[PDB]
């Protein structure tokens, strides 16, 4: 059954999970991709998007882009980076 988005009365996913357009949690491309309904940018960080954190406590890198890795964390990392 339909947990998020305009099937679930405009229900967010929990943890800023992305809404697929057919109403489900996720963070893959199938559901943060194409037909994405909200918290699209879940994989999307720093100055770029309005200086936002990424979730469970992941870096966010130079680029903008949330992760674990070093080059995430490293040499140019925005927020969260130990
Ligand atoms: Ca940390």
């Amino acid at each position: 059954a339909p947990e998020c988005g305009e099937r679930a009365s405009g229900k967010r996913c929990p943890n800023g999970k992305c809404c697929s357009q057919w109403g489900y949690c996720g963070t893959t491309d199938n559901y943060c991709g194409q037909g994405c309904q909200s918290q699209c940018d879940y994989w999307r960080c720093g100055r770029d998007f309005g200086g936002r954190l990424c979730e469970e406590d992941m870096c966010c890198s130079k680029y903008g882009w949330c992760g674990y890795s070093d080059d995430h964390c490293e040499d140019g990392c925005q927020s969260q980076c130990d």
